[PDB]
């Protein structure tokens, strides 16, 4: 029983070679080639793994129910099940039966061609035939489409029929000048070492009409990947690329010839958007016909992919955002829809799923501006908009008086002077400062103070009834929100800053939207939804009744009050709730202060939409509201 758990071992140690892919490890485990040993040479079965499992891209292979016995004095018998992925998927239940020689002090196996696949025998030969999954589609809530598989009109010139000496300059100024672009670029393009005279050398796709093609440019039909709102949902969507080698190597399924969801949804939603690969895995005779056919099936098509999303928000959001940074969201608050998740500045999508330059890629990755951020899902301090929870915090639990006024002098005030020289500020000089004025003029020293009087007990207390800590089942990578960095504040100071919206708090626009979407339920809280299939999850009783009534009325104030911060929204003549916010950053890296403008806004009267918009890091005298006039009377309009 001794040579039986070393003939165990052996098998064990020959199946662990070829799970790692070392053919040749396995292959020096085997006996002499005889015809009652090994049938072949140690390199032949090294190649004979490496062709096989290679072609049908073998991976993982594992066994079970190993059982070895003693056939003769130096033989033993040994069999188990065994499963394996290919490209076709996984090859279960297989049955291998072989022999072990002990023929000295070592235990050697008896290699046969059956065990590569079970029914092999002598010279078969093994068969892959396959067919390409279509890639399914996403769609916005109408139906529009997002990423669609389409033809493109791949422009490009042929060096040949191009010129010789003064034709070809010519012709390559007016192929540049007529179609946009560099004559250094062209010349680049057709000089490349993969290059022939007669080949035809890609140039650019043409997504409109196509102007008259000079001596050399051609025009031909590809089919690919397409975006059609391009940048404007670019962070959202993503794009597909290539599948290289390595990707193949990690999983096998995919397709060795198709594209990959590299980020966003194309990457989240891979396996449902690629579908599967049809075809057949067969043994062979020599000459070549099917004795086993080892897998088989028909090709399963990518299923579409419908969000919340509106095709018409989602554009006209990017396009306030005017190529600075910034986000907006907007939601349905009762449902949680998400009608448009918008992220600035952005890439072009369709320039990366076909030909980027490299020089094109770097101007996106090192842009300070950072255009491959996805800033609705980026952690924030929410600024002082957060003004709103702290309020209906302190109106649950009796610490704020709508009514009681503050005396505040000046643009600055500290609890006391052991503060420093830290001071909370403000921008308008109001002496008399209730909640509602409060509200109006965005008083970071009225929201500090009833911070610090409410105290880090109760308003921790208050804050954890929200989403702080969770993680929102949305196909969005994304980290949770944070109160602050440790479960206490250990400072007054933070406790204060915390009250306004900027202490350690981070929040990204979504769970944003989430939280303050308990104004648009009576102080209920709607988990956000991007599928349009998902139900509808919600909290309830996050913050009280009463306080969304006292709040509310407030929040039509800072539109309608002549002082309010939103006041320019009135403009648009309909019934709007907002606040605005701003949170101060600067770390040890900043050069001087950096501001970020925030603007909240909903449909006090119906509930059908809501809105937070951001602007990182605002140029002077800009800001979320002045951006927001053309998205609010859209929401308006179709979300009643």
């Amino acid at each position: 029983t001794q040579a039986v758990e070393a003939g165990e071992k052996t098998v064990e140690q020959f199946v662990q070679a070829l799970n790692k892919g070392d053919y040749n490890k396995a292959a020096e485990m085997t006996s002499k080639k005889a015809a009652n040993k090994s049938a072949l040479s140690e390199k032949e079965i090294l190649d004979k793994y490496q062709n096989i499992y290679g072609a049908a891209d073998v991976k993982g292979l594992q066994i079970s129910n190993l059982k070895v016995d003693k056939k003769d004095d130096s033989t033993y018998s040994f069999s188990y099940k065994a499963k394996m992925n290919t490209s076709l998927g996984e090859l279960k239940d297989l049955s291998y039966k072989g022999t072990l020689d002990r023929n000295d002090g070592q235990t050697t196996i008896n290699w046969q061609p059956n065990l590569v696949f079970p029914e092999m025998e002598g010279n078969d030969k093994v068969s892959l035939t396959t067919q390409e999954a279509a890639r399914g589609n996403i769609i916005d809530r109408n139906g529009e489409p997002l990423a669609t598989t389409g033809k493109l009109k791949q422009l490009g010139v042929v060096p040949s029929k191009l010129g010789d000496g003064g034709e070809k300059t010519a012709n390559i100024k007016a192929i540049a000048s007529s179609f946009d672009l560099t004559e250094d670029a062209i010349n680049q393009a057709i000089s490349q070492s993969w290059v022939q005279p007669d080949y035809f050398v890609p140039l650019k796709i043409i997504d409109g009409a196509t102007p008259e093609l000079p001596a050399g440019a051609t025009i031909q039909e590809v089919d690919g990947r397409y975006y059609p709102l391009g940048e404007a949902a670019a962070q959202l969507i993503g794009y597909v690329g290539d599948i290289t080698a390595e990707d193949i190597d990690k999983n096998p399924e995919l397709s060795s010839n198709g594209k990959i969801g590299r980020s966003g949804l194309e990457m989240a939603f891979d396996k449902d958007l690629r579908g599967t690969t049809g075809g057949k895995l067969s043994i062979t005779d020599a000459d070549g016909v099917e004795k086993k056919v080892l897998i088989e099936h028909e090709v399963q098509n990518g299923k579409d992919i419908k969000l919340t999303i509106d095709a018409k928000a989602q554009k006209t959001a990017f396009d306030s955002l005017g190529g600075k940074a910034g986000s907006t969201v907007a939601t349905t608050p009762k449902t949680g829809d998400l009608l448009a998740l918008a992220s600035s500045p952005s890439y072009d999508p369709n320039k990366m799923t076909n030909g980027i330059s490299q020089e094109d890629y770097k101007a996106y990755e090192e842009n300070p501006e950072q255009p491959f951020i996805s800033r609705f899902a980026t952690g924030y301090a929410p600024g002082s908009t957060f003004k709103m929870i702290t309020a209906a915090i302190g109106l649950d639990n009796g610490t704020i008086d709508p009514n009681e006024v503050l005396t505040i002098n000046g643009l600055k005030w500290q609890k006391d002077s052991s503060w420093g020289s830290y001071q909370v500020t403000r921008v308008s000089d109001v002496s008399q400062v209730d909640l509602k004025t409060a509200l109006i003029y965005s008083d970071n020293i009225y929201t500090a103070q009833e911070t610090l009087k409410m105290g880090e007990k109760k308003f921790r207390t208050g804050l954890d009834k929200f989403i702080f800590g969770e993680d929102l089942d949305l196909p969005i990578s994304m980290n949770p929100a944070q109160i602050s960095n440790e479960d206490s504040f250990n400072s007054d100071i933070l406790l204060a800053d915390t009250g306004y919206g900027q202490g350690e708090l981070l929040i990204n626009p979504i769970q944003q939207a989430a939280m303050y979407s308990v104004f648009a339920n009576n102080g209920t809280l709607v988990y956000p939804k991007l599928i349009a299939d998902k139900e509808t999850k919600d909290k309830k009783n996050v913050i009280g009744e009463t306080a969304v009534q006292t709040i509310v009325p407030d929040l039509r104030e800072v539109v309608q009050d002549v002082n309010g911060t939103a006041h320019s929204l009135s403009a648009l003549g309909i019934p709007l709730a907002a606040k605005t916010g701003t949170a101060e950053i600067k770390e040890k890296q900043d050069v001087k202060g950096k501001e970020n403008s925030f603007l909240f806004a909903f449909n006090p009267d119906n509930q059908g939409y809501m809105m937070v918009s951001m602007l990182e890091n605002k140029e002077d005298d800009d800001s979320a509201t002045k951006r927001a006039s053309e998205l609010l009377q859209y929401l308006n309009q179709n979300y009643q």
